[PDB]
Formats: structure tokens, C-alpha cells, sequence
């Protein structure tokens, strides 16, 4: 009955720091060491600021660092002495070759694979850890099947996590369910026992389903594929609900009211961010091509197109109501970040906003509560960033003698503002474009304090 | 306080009839008139077997006509009288004209309006009550507004239904929610209010909605396309795992676990049939592409062809396996339904690999225990030469090359297959497109059947 | 294949002469090139200046490399890519290109030259794949 006393896991990110961290304090006496490349990375998570924002992972993590949770770039020594050993690295989508920017890039996974079979012996257990696992599995076993040393044996097994960035800890306390995927062999079973044991800690039986590999990797594909599907459908109805005059927030209640579609993932928005959803959906569409399934690609990427189509159908309502210029204007963007209570901007809407109002001429001023300064610089580039864009160090700040305030990001504070303050010292007409619908039942103080205040999914 | 005391109900279908059966049967003191110009109809809705097949039905029908609840076609009389009328009639996708087999046609729907005016004295509430409601009560309201009364005074209102056909009395008698729409008027909210109250009698306060016209009938359109979408997507996953060596079941319980996604309405299936999905998707991209939105027409338009896709590979791999050569092969259809308990076959996926096996030549036995004999006859047209209807299962496999499965019957899987896979022919085929047969694969291998399901790949 | 060092076997049109006009090799090393690999190429008579022309339009400084040997071409490797039937590919010995090749070692045959030495090539460890005939 192997039992597991030492996890190692590589890959210090948003997946892989909450998940260790989370399963070293339900689990006193397994030792967990994450380790990383990323020096500056690894600091961080050693010191009283964490990299990355993430509600409640401050206590979690400060209540067993270097107790039984470690943070180390060592990996060789880690690697060495573990049971288990998670890989959760990021794959990049492809830069170049083909499927380019659309594929993803195995660059990492195997590298992580080569330099665990050269610090490894006996018996260990190496699990895929990811938001998107695409041939993750597989890639690694051939890595491992070709690669063979004397009294080495190394189990390959699928694990997705299921984490919501900005709920990571809640999502990690009580999952909806855990996804361990290996092989139908009796070697085999036995590593997916043993990992299921370790969730067995605070996770009861009967929400762990165990399957083979693939089918893990193809549940987790599909799984963000129907929430993003979720997120587009709505957004299309956000669409016909400004050409008809209805609206949105009340069709999607009516909609959500059927407990056979229910009612979570029912919010319009200026368009899906993360470094999931998109780059699930255009794998899932490269993996169909490859296996000639054009009708089943032809399906899904009006998941992708739908997005993108609310991105600047949004975007053109800015310029179609500021006089069809936006040259030589301030603009205020409120919330950088893809979604609330987080750092991530990885694929975030602001980005796109941003970008294409820049090209227009738009002066710039961006605000969000927890996106690091230097991020937005790296996002919004590849000088022009020079000219255009100023970092604003609150929200007042960004409105003062600005044409229009667009909100990107549902963020708590957003509400709160003193709009009486704000209105004050815009030019006038003043416009607040709410790309995210946090500013209902604010609509009627809005409009008598003196704004424009056009919205998704509902038009004048 | 406007009080309803009586209702009219213009169409006796699978909507008009257990909808006011039901509102019948929850309010005992209101008199329910349904009504419809089909003769042989409403003699089967006041005889001992209905025209339709709905469980539950008919011990609720058997409670209280006569007494509370009446079946007529002195249509002009129930109108005169009531103070509420549904409009409860079907509406046949255009044959001709622009939007030829997409727009919905409202010719009904405006002869009801103009019949409504002639009968009509004083104030009455007008509630269209359908599956798919296109521009329906603004066709309504028109004709109201161009012919005017002395003292008429009709109020327009939006009820759309959401049972469905096989569970309709559950659905009804506990429903998720109800949605009323009507005008933002006072006059108006007064008409709101008494159906809101008549509803009140069994229906919670707060499982209530209440919107505007447009809104309820868009929400509706949605909320139609979004299940149909459910379908489609695990439809679509489901080619990917015949690929690849997975089971969609399985999938789907990993999906549908995920409560922000729900579990229900997961199942893979050889396609979604009904009277509502495919005209509802069609006519939600017919209005995209009239207030020129091209982007959300493409989208919806997705789930139609996906569901297209999803027959035509199933009616495939049947004739596939049969090594493309199918001329005077007897199969076995079981279920014409277009899902299990009732008798209705409207968009069928039944019809469809029917209707492609025929194509190859093959000689059809087909087997429903509900769907009448003419319906079939009817539905596939030939018709002469290749079509039987078989009144047991067991006359259908006799002889057969193989038996496909396309509505969920429970009575489907405890066949004798014992029994039917020794008077069939080698290779003896067994096509699931339902599902209905898991668990008992195994068994069936070592009888010696070849057994083909959807969403899962020797 | 991005930093993958890959081994180019021939690079003549055919067997038995220098000529690279129209070479199929030319354009499987483009393709490869495009995914970012590390290629060194070997052939017993096409001039080294010759195969940095026919691989030019700066992307050959980066990834391309002339191989004076077989066996530098194939050391740290992950694939060996034969594109040229020159007979003295069928005489390596390939117990040693294994040996410090990276694994899974990939062998390539583009020409079929190496018919009938398939038992050898899977016992030593390499995984063969060639045209006209899949797994
Ligand atoms: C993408 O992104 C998701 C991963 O989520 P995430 O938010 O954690 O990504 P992330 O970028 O936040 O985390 C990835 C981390 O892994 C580390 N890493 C990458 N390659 C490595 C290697 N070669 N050796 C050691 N460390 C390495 C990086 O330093 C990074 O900090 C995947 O699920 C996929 O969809
Ligand atoms: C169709 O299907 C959906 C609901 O299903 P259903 O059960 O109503 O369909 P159904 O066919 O069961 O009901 C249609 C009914 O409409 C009635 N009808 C049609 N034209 C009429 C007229 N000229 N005068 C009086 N009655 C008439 C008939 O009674 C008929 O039974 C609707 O949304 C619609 O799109
Ligand atoms: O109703 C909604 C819900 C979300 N979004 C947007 O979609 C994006 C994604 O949000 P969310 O799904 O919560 O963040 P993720 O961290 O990407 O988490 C999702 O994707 C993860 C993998 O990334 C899965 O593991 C989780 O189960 C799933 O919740 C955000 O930009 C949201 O604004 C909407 O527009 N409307
Ligand atoms: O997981 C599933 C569920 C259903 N179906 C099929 O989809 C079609 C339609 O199913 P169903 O929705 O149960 O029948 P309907 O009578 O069309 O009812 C639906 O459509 C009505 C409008 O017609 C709405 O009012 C209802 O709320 C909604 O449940 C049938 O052929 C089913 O077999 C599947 O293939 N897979």
C-alpha cells in the first residue's frame, strides 16, 4: 500500500503554488516542496509578498512555509527525493511552424520530463497538472518509456485543475470534483490510489473520479470549452438585445431560472480572458483538424470568433459615440486585470480595449487595484506606449479632465466610487461605457448626476 | 383587481390541451374552454383515448371535463365568453416567399387575431401561449390596432411555455419558472396581474416573471437555443471519442459535474428532434440576419449543422459497417418518436436515418409502441417498396441484418436479445443511438452481436 | 523542434552528384528550419558555401551548421533525416550514433535505404520510421 510522504512539483505559477500549498495545509505530514526556475519567482514566495494575488493564499501559505511547505529553485535535489511529482509549467501557444498561434508549444512539459528521469530512481509518481493539458500525458510517457534506467520506474498520471483564479482557494477547499486520470494496468491503479489518497485528506471519495490519461485530457478540454460556449452564447444574446431594446442582465435570469441550463456563467461581458479559455478552444479546434474533423473545428471556434466579435463591437461603441474621434483624448480604463481579485492579465480584454483604442489616438489612463505597473507596459507594446499611456495610482486620477470612463473589469471598488467626485472634473458630455454590468440599479444616479452611461447587452 | 372567471383556448396541441388541463385542474371555480377547428381532434380530446400520448394525461383530463374543462369547435362562442383567450396554435415554417424553409409563417396567428376582433365585446386579455414565439404578439397588437371597436379593448400579452413533451404534466404542475410579458403601461400591468393570478393558484410568487413583450419572447428564443447548444456541444465531443478511444458518458459525467455547467442535458444522442429546436435555431438566425448580425447568425447556425453532422455520421457508420451495400438488407428501426413517451414524430431523427437507409435501398421494418401507423407512412414520403410497419419488435428483427435504436424507449433495452440475434443474419448489428443498451454490452458481445453505439469506438 | 538538433543526411537531388538544384532537402531543411530546429547537415560532395545559398533567401546563421562527418551531425541529436540514397549511409555504424543520440532517437528514411536493416535499428533502440510503410 504505497503511501506518499514527499511531493515535489514544478512549476511555481498560479496552478501550481495555491494547489501545493492547499494540499501541504491538509496535510501535515507530507512534505511539499514547489520549485521553480524563476528565481525572482521563488523570492517572492518566500517573502511577506507573494507573486501573485489570490484571496486567502496569504494565510493559507504563511500558516506551513517551512513547516512542511517549502518554496526552492532547486529542482534537481526536490526532484530526487519525492513520491510524487507534479508538472505544472505553462505551454505557450505556438510563435511560429505550423500551428502557429493556435497550437500549443510541449517545449516545457518535456523538458521537465528529460530532467526528471535524470534525477530520478526507484519508484515515483509523476503527475500533469493543468488548466489545459494537450497530449501532456502522453508526451511525458514517451519521454519516460524511451529514457529507461536500471530499478527505475516512473508512473504517468493526468491530473487538470479545476481552479478559478481569484477563487483559487475556495475552488481548492471544496472542488466541484477531482479528475485523476491513468493507465488500466494494475501499476497503474496503484499510482491513481495512491494519489487519490492524498486528496482523500479533505476531498470524500465519491467526488474523486478516476479515468484513463486521455479521457482526463479530453474531459478537461471539453469541460472549458462549455463554460467558455456558455460565456460567447450569452454575449451573442448581450448583441441582439442592443439591436431589439431589451435587456440582458433580465433575458439571462429567465434563461438561468431552467435548472437544466442553470444560472452560473450567465453574465455578458466585454469578452472572456485567461490564460484558459481561448487557448482550450483553439487546441480543441487544431486537435479535430488533425483527426479530420472539420465539422466538429467549424463548431467550437465560433466560441473564439463570437469573442472576438464582442471585443469590437464594444470597441466601436466608444468611437461611434465620441464623435466617431477619439484623437488627442483621455480616456480612463478601469480594471486591467481578465477577471476580479487577481494579478493575471494574460489574455485580458483591457488589453485588447487598450490596444485598439490606441490605434484611434487615444490618450489612456489605466487603473486596477492589483496589476503590477510593469505588466501593463510589457502588454500594451511590441514607444507608442510612451506617448499614449500613463499608469494612473487611483481611480480619480484616471477620470480628472477625461472624455470617458471605461470599466473593464468587475472590480468590488468599482461601484463604491464617489461618482459625484468623478463627474465633477470630466469633460463634458461625460460617457461611462460598462464593459462588465456592475453599474445596474446605478444607471437612474448616474444619468441624473449628468452622464452617458452606455452599457452591454442594452441600448438608448 | 381584474378577475379571469373563464378561459378560451385557441388550439388543442400538445400545448393548448395539457396546459389547460392542468390550469383546469388547479383552479376549480374558472370555466377552460379549448377550442379548434379540427373535428376528429376534439372528439379524441373528450373520447376515452386522447389524440396525443402524454403520461399523466389522462386521469387530469378524466377529473374534470365536463366539469370545469370543456372541448369544442364553437370557437366563435368561447371567444364571445371569456375574459382571457390563449392563442395556442402551431406555426408551419414558410414554404415560400423570403425566408423559404426558415421564418416561421404567422398566417394562423393573424387569422386567429382577425377571428378574435369579429367574436369580441368589451375588455378581454389576449395571451400567446407557444413553444417558439416569433414577432407573435406584435402581429397580434397590429391587428388590434388597425381594427377598432366601439369599447373593444384588448390587451396583449406574452406567455411562453416551457414543458416538455413527455413530461408535460410534471413540468406543469411544478414548473422552474412562468414568464409573462406584456406592455409597460398601467393598463397593462393590470393585465399582467390577473394571470400573474391565475398561475398564483399553484405556482410560487417568486417562480414568477414579469416582463415586457419583446423580452419574453426573445428569453424564450434563448432559452430554447441555449438547450439545443447543451446537445450539440456533447454531440460534437462525441464524434471526438469515437476518434480517439473515450466514452462520451464518461465525459459527460466529468463536464457535468462542474455546477457552473449543470449536468442536465448532457446525454449523446444520434440528434435532438421536437417541434421547437430546429425552428427555434433557424428563426433566431433568420432575425440575426434581418438586423444585420451576421456574427450571431453564424454562431446559432452551429448547432443546427452540428445536429445535421450527428445524423448523417450515424446513418454512416450503419451503412458502412454494412459494407456500403445495403439493397434488399432487412433492418430494424425501434422508436420513431422523436423522444421516448409520446407519440409525436415532428423532426424525428428517426425520420432522417430512415429516410438515408432508404436512399441506399434498404427494405425498413420499423417498430414505435405510441407513433400511429399513417404517421409513419406519412412522414417518410418508395414508401411502398421498402417501408414496413411492424406491429412487435420481434417481427422487425426476424431476418434482419441489424437492429438500430433511435428513440430511448425503457421498454428497448429487456428485449429478449437472446431470442432476436438467433433468427438474425450474420453479422447481426446492433446501432445505439440512444444509449439505452450500456451495461449491457458485455452480455451482448458473448451472444454474439456486434454492438455500435455513439460516442464510443471499438 | 525549436533548439532540437536534427541530422541532414545528403543533400544532393540524387546519389552520386554535387547537384542540389531543386533538392528535396532543400525544402524539408526549410520546413524544419521554420520550426526553430538546429540543423547540421552532412553530404560526401555538395560544397559546404553551396548549402548556406541554397538555405538563404540570417536564419542560417542561427540554425544551420555543415557537418565535416555523418557522426558530428548525429551527436546530440534527436532525429537523423536521410534525404539522399548515398550508398555509404546504409555502412554507418549506427550501435554508435545511438549511443549519444538523445532519446527517443528518430530515424528518418526518405530514400529506403535502409530496408532490410530494420530488426537491427529496433533492437539497438531507434525508433524507424520510413516512407510507403507506417507502423
Ligand atoms: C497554459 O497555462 C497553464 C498553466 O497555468 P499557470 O498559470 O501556472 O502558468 P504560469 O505561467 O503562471 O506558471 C508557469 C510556471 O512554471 C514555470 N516553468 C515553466 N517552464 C519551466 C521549466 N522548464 N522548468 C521549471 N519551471 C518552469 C514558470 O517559471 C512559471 O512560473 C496551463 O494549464 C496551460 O493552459
Ligand atoms: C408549433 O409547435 C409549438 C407548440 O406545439 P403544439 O402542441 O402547439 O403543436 P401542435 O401541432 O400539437 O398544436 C398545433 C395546434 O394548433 C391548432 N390550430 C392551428 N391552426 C388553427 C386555426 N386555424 N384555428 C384553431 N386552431 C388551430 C390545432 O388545434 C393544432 O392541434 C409552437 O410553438 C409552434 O411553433
Ligand atoms: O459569467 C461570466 C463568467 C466569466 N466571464 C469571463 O471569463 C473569464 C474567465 O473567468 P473564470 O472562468 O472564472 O477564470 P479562470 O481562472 O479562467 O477559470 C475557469 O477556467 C479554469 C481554467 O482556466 C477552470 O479550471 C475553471 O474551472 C474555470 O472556472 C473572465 O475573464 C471572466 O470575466 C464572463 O464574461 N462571464
Ligand atoms: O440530453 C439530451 C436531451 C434531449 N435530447 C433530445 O432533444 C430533443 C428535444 O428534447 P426535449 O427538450 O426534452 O423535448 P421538447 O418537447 O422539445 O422540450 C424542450 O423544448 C420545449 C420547447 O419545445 C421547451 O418548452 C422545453 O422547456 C424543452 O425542455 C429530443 O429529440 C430529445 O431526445 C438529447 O438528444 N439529449
Amino acid at each position: 500500500m504505497f503511501e506518499i510522504k514527499k511531493i515535489c512539483c514544478i512549476g511555481a505559477g498560479y496552478v501550481g503554488g495555491p494547489t501545493c500549498s492547499v494540499i501541504a495545509h491538509m496535510c501535515p505530514e507530507i512534505r511539499v516542496t514547489v520549485v521553480d526556475v524563476n528565481e525572482s519567482r521563488i523570492n517572492a514566495w518566500n517573502s511577506p509578498t507573494l507573486p501573485i494575488y489570490e484571496p486567502g493564499l496569504k494565510e493559507v501559505v504563511e500558516s506551513c512555509r517551512g513547516k512542511n511547505l517549502f518554496f526552492s529553485t532547486n529542482i534537481d535535489d526536490a526532484i530526487k527525493e519525492a513520491d510524487l511529482v507534479f508538472i505544472s509549467v505553462n505551454t505557450p501557444t505556438k510563435t511560429y511552424g505550423m500551428g502557429k498561434g493556435r497550437a500549443a508549444d510541449l517545449k516545457y512539459i518535456e523538458a521537465c520530463a528529460r530532467r526528471i528521469v535524470q534525477n530520478s530512481n526507484g519508484y515515483k509518481i509523476v503527475t500533469e497538472k493543468s488548466t489545459v493539458p494537450v497530449r501532456a500525458a502522453e508526451s511525458i510517457r514517451r519521454i519516460f518509456d524511451a529514457n529507461t534506467k536500471p530499478n527505475l520506474n516512473l508512473q504517468v498520471l493526468s491530473n487538470p485543475e479545476f481552479l478559478a483564479e481569484g477563487t483559487a482557494i475556495k475552488d481548492l477547499k471544496n472542488p466541484d470534483r477531482v479528475l485523476i486520470g491513468g493507465d488500466e494496468t494494475p501499476e497503474g491503479q496503484r499510482a491513481v490510489q495512491a494519489l487519490c489518497a492524498v486528496y482523500e485528506h479533505w476531498v470524500p471519495r465519491e467526488k474523486i473520479l478516476t479515468t484513463n490519461t486521455w479521457s482526463s485530457e479530453l474531459s478537461k478540454l471539453a469541460a472549458n470549452a462549455f463554460l467558455a460556449q456558455r460565456i460567447s452564447s450569452i454575449n451573442s444574446i448581450s448583441a441582439l438585445c442592443e439591436a431589439t431594446g431589451a435587456d440582458v442582465e433580465e433575458v439571462a435570469t429567465a434563461i438561468g431560472m431552467d435548472q437544466r441550463i442553470g444560472n452560473k456563467f450567465l453574465k455578458a461581458s466585454v469578452g472572456f480572458g485567461g490564460s484558459c479559455f481561448q487557448k482550450d478552444v483553439l487546441n480543441l479546434v487544431y486537435l479535430c483538424e488533425a483527426l479530420n474533423l472539420p465539422e466538429v473545428a467549424r463548431y467550437w471556434q465560433q466560441v473564439i470568433d463570437m469573442n472576438d466579435y464582442q471585443r469590437r463591437r464594444f470597441a466601436s461603441r466608444i468611437i461611434d459615440s465620441l464623435f466617431n474621434t477619439v484623437t488627442d483624448k483621455k480616456i480612463a480604463i478601469l480594471g486591467f486585470a481578465f477577471k476580479k481579485d487577481t494579478g493575471d492579465t494574460r489574455e485580458s480584454s483591457s488589453i485588447y480595449i487598450s490596444k485598439y483604442l490606441m490605434d484611434e489616438g487615444a490618450h489612456l489612463h489605466i487603473y486596477d487595484p492589483k496589476v503590477p505597473r510593469e505588466q501593463i507596459v510589457v502588454d500594451l507594446s511590441h514607444d507608442q506606449v510612451s506617448r499614449l499611456v500613463t499608469i494612473s495610482k487611483d481611480p480619480y486620477e484616471a477620470c480628472d479632465g477625461a472624455h470617458a470612463v471605461v470599466i473593464c473589469t468587475e472590480w468590488d471598488m468599482f461601484k463604491e466610487l464617489d461618482y459625484e467626485r468623478i463627474h465633477k472634473k470630466m469633460l463634458k458630455p461625460a460617457f461611462i461605457f460598462d464593459g462588465r454590468r456592475v453599474l445596474d440599479g446605478l444607471h437612474n444616479e448616474l444619468q441624473t448626476i449628468g452622464f452617458q452611461i452606455e452599457t452591454i447587452g442594452k441600448k438608448v
